[PDB]
DNA sequence: GGATCTCGACGCTCTCC
DNA sequence: GGATCTCGACGCTTCC
């Protein structure tokens, strides 16, 4: 069956559902699939639940732990993530316990004591996989539990580490198939933002689950804004350009600026601080001293901007951020959607602007080069930022493979403009004579040597007779030539070098259609 | 006496003049300065009128001609001027008549006739200065007409060929001092745009006059737009940024590109042409027939634009020129004035556009080298091009040195912006450090090579140590270099070569201000 | 002679969690 | 190894 024959407050259990959320949360009403959620568990089955970060998870069987006798168990790989939801917990007043690696030996002894004490208000025992696979005492502490009957419930969070597929996977997360086949009537919840139907059929064999119920989650926020800007060749009026948002339309208000390394954010941070920006700086290698100095002053507003790497994202639940800036693209649209969906946690309107940088393909695609579908995944990205046309959200639906209503919340939409096929077939063939002249040169063409040649520029040994680029701006040649990349008529060539992977490009696999005379290479373009 | 009490249809011919100027002339109304020459010359009294060029200088003595009795002489340089105004005169049903070089024997048996003939209603006759100085029979005649009382009135064009100032000077003006001594009864009237005191004095003693009224007509045409824009360095992009208007503001719309040069001109010509745009060139090698082809078409509307040097200038009489454009600076004030005021002769709404470009001072500067005065015209028409706050008009009237009322008709006027004075004196200590270094090396710097050195570019020899130049874009480097030449704290170097003469900077003679360390320089920039 | 071009040339910096 | 930088190389390019 589906989720709709879930949505439904016919149950015996739906008033004292409706009741703890709306006062024990203080929550007014259900986000999607939530109630469903809740209904499928305590109707007492099995459920996967995937669902965007941010979307309200836990609410899903914190609510359930709540409206049974006892506690129910929740799995959970991170600390910090352990830590995030009890702070939650014990401002709402509910009794809810962890335990840890460093956990006080009071505290375990407390613990025990609550579990199989039928008097415990304990309603929810958060614990990392290792306690499931390398604790005896623990395990037969549940028993005891689950015998009593004070323990009808598990639910395990970010259960995508089962898998080898899964890009967070946590070997201990294959010992946890073991709690279903010791407490078969023990309810599981499984709940994810990053679920591959692939990984969730393998989380299910791990987890020794059948059957199953898997509800999906839209993507969607709302009130988010997406846009897509051309990103400027010079870094100084790419810094204006910013500035002048920052003290415009986002004068006082708390955002994000996302940045491809390290280096990106030490130069960005301090080239906005001398412009009088309150801005810091956040990646890997900071001393940890340092990555919290920053959270603290932002979450307070004394900072208004973070410039970080992905290494800032991992427990990040700031409301009123307001905008998130890509000062590069992603890697992929699952960690652009990841990292833009920090903004506008309070559902007010937030803005979320990726700058395109030709360049960026090549230092990324560099980059992600051990990955399997490393470029796969950043052509993807590539071609999103190439768009203009199609909404910003029916682009992301077609990522997640959803069945998609944007009401102009992305520049695409607001677009009163018209559009049509350009055919830029013999740009291709003009470039392919290029690349072909250098091979038989055995000359190796960096993007840049590339367009330099098409232009005229450029060593004159890499120009071609009778080749004339036309008289378009760079930025639109930038765009032609990630065109002909992505579509693989040309490809990507890397070559490792001491320090640096470096990025060359070459007649790509597609190049073979162009032996057709007849055959049209064509790229939207407005009227 | 002065103008004002001239300003008068007081006069016994005063009716007869209105009436003649609106049912013969067509003309509804008199033009500053024109009423009260008119009845000075009726009067029988000398004067002289300073006018700009298409004013309507020409009046003023063909209406007299047609209110006396017998004819009015006139004395004219060119052959195309007379044609010009007989062309007119023959259009209004007006008997004129004028004598040539190669004239016909039929034609000048019959004029002689009509001179002394007292039936004569040919009240206008036209003659060379050559005529006078080399014509013992049209002086008899003219005599004999004189004496008839047939002959009352001598007109004079371009009165200002007299003086050994005057830049059309012609030799045989000289010899026209004859005509006041040998007929002190005909009255006579100088005409002129281009009169210097000391040019009016001059002729006011080779004419054999005194005494004698000067009216001064004032240069102002209200309905013109002034404005300076930067040009362009990309030469592709200048033609862009062309097209632009006249394909916007200026559609349909007839108009004059004014070059510095014949190449200039026929490669603007050209690259317009390519774009779409009607487009011809004119300069002075161009072969005579192609230089009236391409007036008929463009007078025809069948051009839109002359793209010329100023080899387009001598009889332009065209009223729906609606824009001027200054591809390049003028060499003066004065031909500045004079090139654009052929625009918007119809008196309707019409744009003066001059692109400023750095490299084109030099370029004109070589030039005029041979002049006299011309640099100091240059630099007087460089200190036009830098101002930004003052009202155009208020510059001009500085110029001709008349008691100067814009209405936002130039482009300074229609700024809302605040300006301050900012201290650019070390910039100029930093110059004067690198050629002191350049002249201690032997080095002769172009003005391209002390950019370069002060932007830290160029030959590593030419550049100074611990001089930085300021972040500002070229255009305002260029732009406080050209303000220290023209101050003379730098000031240029020809070097006569093979071909061509160049320009190089130096230290100028007011560099020696800066022998006081407290000495400060200041440029005027937006607030 | 000034100025754009082209060639080897020497000078730096070398990607996330 | 890829861009930037720096160099002498030869070839080309003043109104009415
Ligand atoms: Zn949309
Ligand atoms: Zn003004």
């Amino acid at each position: 069956s589906s989720p709709a024959a879930w949505n439904k407050e016919d149950f015996p259990w739906s008033g004292k559902v409706k009741d703890i959320l709306q006062n024990v949360f203080k929550l007014e009403k259900f986000r999607p699939l939530q109630l469903e959620t809740i209904n499928v568990t305590m109707a007492g089955k099995e459920v996967f639940l995937v669902m965007p970060t941010g979307g309200g998870k836990s609410l899903c069987y914190q609510l359930p732990a709540l409206c049974s006798d006892g506690f129910t168990l929740v799995i959970c790989p991170l600390i910090s993530l352990m830590e995030d939801q009890l702070m939650v917990l014990k401002q709402l007043g509910i009794s809810a316990t962890m335990l840890n690696a460093s956990s006080s030996k009071e505290h375990v002894k407390w613990v025990h004591a609550e579990m199989v004490n039928k008097n415990s208000e304990l309603k929810l025992i958060y614990v990392t996989p290792e306690k499931i696979a390398k604790s005896k005492m623990f395990m037969s502490r549940l028993e005891k539990a689950y015998e009593a009957r004070r323990f009808t419930r598990i639910a395990v969070d970010e259960v995508h580490c089962c898998s080898q597929w899964g890009h967070d996977f946590r070997p201990d997360y294959k010992a946890l198939g073991i709690l279903k086949r010791q407490f078969p009537n023990a309810s599981l919840i499984g709940l994810t933002a990053t679920a591959t139907n692939h990984v969730l059929t393998d989380a299910q064999k791990i987890l020794c689950i059948e059957k199953c119920f898997t509800f999906t989650a839209s993507f969607n926020r709302p009130n988010l804004y997406y846009e897509v800007r051309q990103k400027p060749s010079n870094t100084e009026d790419f810094i204006e350009d910013i500035v002048k948002l920052i003290n415009g339309r986002y004068k006082g208000q708390s955002g994000i600026i996302y940045c491809f390394s390290q280096k990106d954010s030490e130069q960005v941070t301090v080239s906005l601080q001398n412009l009088g920006i309150h801005a810091g700086a956040y990646h890997a290698n900071l001393e940890p001293e340092d990555k919290t100095t920053v959270h603290r002053k932002w979450s307070a507003n004394e900072i208004q901007v973070v410039v970080a790497t992905v290494a800032f994202g991992m427990g990040i639940d700031k409301p009123d951020v307001r905008f998130v800036i890509h000062h590069s693209m992603s890697k992929s649209m699952e960690n652009y959607y990841q990292e833009s969906g920090r903004a506008g946690r309070d559902d007010m309107k937030a803005d979320c602007i990726l700058y395109y940088g030709f360049g960026d393909i090549f230092r990324i695609s560099s980059m992600v080069v051990m990955e399997n579908v490393g470029q796969q995944k950043l052509y993807e990205m590539v071609s999103y930022c190439q768009n203009i046309s199609k909404c910003r959200r029916v682009l992301m639906a077609q990522h997640f493979d959803e069945v998609w209503a944007c009401n102009k919340m992305c520049d695409n939409c607001c677009k009163d403009s018209a559009f049509e096929r350009k055919n830029i077939t013999e740009y291709c063939r003009d470039l392919i004579k290029i690349l072909k002249q250098a091979e038989e040169l055995n000359e190796k063409l960096t993007p840049l040597k590339l367009i330099d040649s098409w232009m005229g520029k450029g060593a004159a040994k890499l120009r071609v007779a009778g080749v004339v680029a036309p008289t378009l701006p760079r930025e639109d040649l930038e765009k032609i030539i990630a065109h002909f990349l992505i579509q693989q008529y040309l490809k990507e060539d890397y070559s490792f070098t001491a320090y640096a992977t470096i990025s060359y490009l070459k007649i790509g696999p597609k190049a073979n259609l162009l032996n057709n005379e007849a055959h049209a290479i064509t790229m939207q373009v407005t009227k």
